[PDB]
């Protein structure tokens, strides 16, 4: 008369020398924008990734800024949500609670979709004034829209060029830029850029008009960037833990949180053991922490 629960995704007797967990919030923000700035199309697809280095059978509870925020007065509006099997869905439907017993090591806790209240990290404003059939004048400004303390990185703006181009001279003060004729685009790279900033690029584009009477469609300005926050607005409120056999809780745990927002289609038009103890697995930016 005693039933033995056996979780298919977590063995028993897991031991870590130090109880700790990792949370990676990985979002791709996509956009189609008009030259004037009208949002024609936008969505974020995100996923919370978790690396559990916890001992025993910990009973966790993931807390974010959902529509429980609407009860206590920034948030994330989740259109669609899919969970790992470990997540009790019963509780999520009754109380919006993401409770679970995590697998050992890395697992994807949830993926999601978002279309409203997206923090669009960048706006591109393009001008193209034709000045004769000889020349084209191109002015492209990029506005960063996030906290000034924060830095976007690995930025690349691909401004398309028309096929009938004999050559182009370009100038920018921030970053570096090359006209890659093979590509049919001037490619503009900036290493870092803080929030609430401007930056301009000007390109005098000389034309060779052989064809006449036909102006064909051209690709839009596409941007790549990496941003240290969730463009959906996702903020991790807590990761509560309770393991009643070993009597330890989140107060006895180190939680490591990271946000990696990355551009998607952002377009604008013109474990092992040893002695019982499990071992953490291991190209990434190095930071000296006391407990690392």
């Amino acid at each position: 008369p005693g039933i033995h629960m056996q979780i298919g995704w977590r063995r028993e007797g897991i031991k870590y020398r130090r109880n700790e967990l990792f949370l990676d919030v990985l979002e791709s923000v996509n956009l189609l924008m008009s030259p004037q700035g009208q949002v024609l199309s936008a969505h974020v697809s995100g996923r919370v990734v978790m690396k559990s280095y916890l001992s025993g059978m910990p009973e966790c509870k993931f807390g974010m800024n959902d529509k429980i925020v609407i009860e206590k007065q920034q948030s994330i509006a989740i259109d669609d949500c899919t969970f790992h099997q470990c997540v009790r869905l019963s509780k999520f439907d009754s109380e919006r609670s993401i409770s679970f017993i995590p697998p050992d090591g890395e697992f994807e806790l949830m993926r999601y979709r978002t279309t409203k209240d997206i923090i669009l990290p960048f706006r591109v404003i393009p001008l193209v004034r034709e000045v004769g059939r000889t020349k084209l004048e191109v002015k492209v400004v990029i506005k960063s829209n996030f906290k000034p303390s924060l830095l976007a990185q690995k930025i690349e703006v691909r401004i398309p060029t028309p096929l009938n181009t004999s050559g182009v001279q370009v100038i920018c003060m921030k970053g570096k830029a090359k006209y890659k004729a093979s590509e049919n685009a001037i490619v503009w790279k900036i290493k870092r850029m803080a929030g609430m900033k401007e930056s301009q690029i000007s390109a005098e584009i000389e034309l060779l008009p052989t064809n006449d009477k036909k102006k064909w469609a051209r690709p839009p300005i596409s941007m790549n960037f990496e941003v240290p926050f969730a463009p959906s607005g996702l903020k991790v409120r807590y990761l509560k833990v309770f393991e009643p056999k070993l009597n330890y809780s989140d107060h006895d745990v180190i939680k490591w949180v990271r946000y990696i927002g990355r551009s998607g289609i952002y377009e604008t038009r013109c474990d092992v053991d040893e002695e019982g103890y499990s071992i953490k697995p291991e190209n990434d930016t190095k930071e000296n922490h006391f407990y690392s």
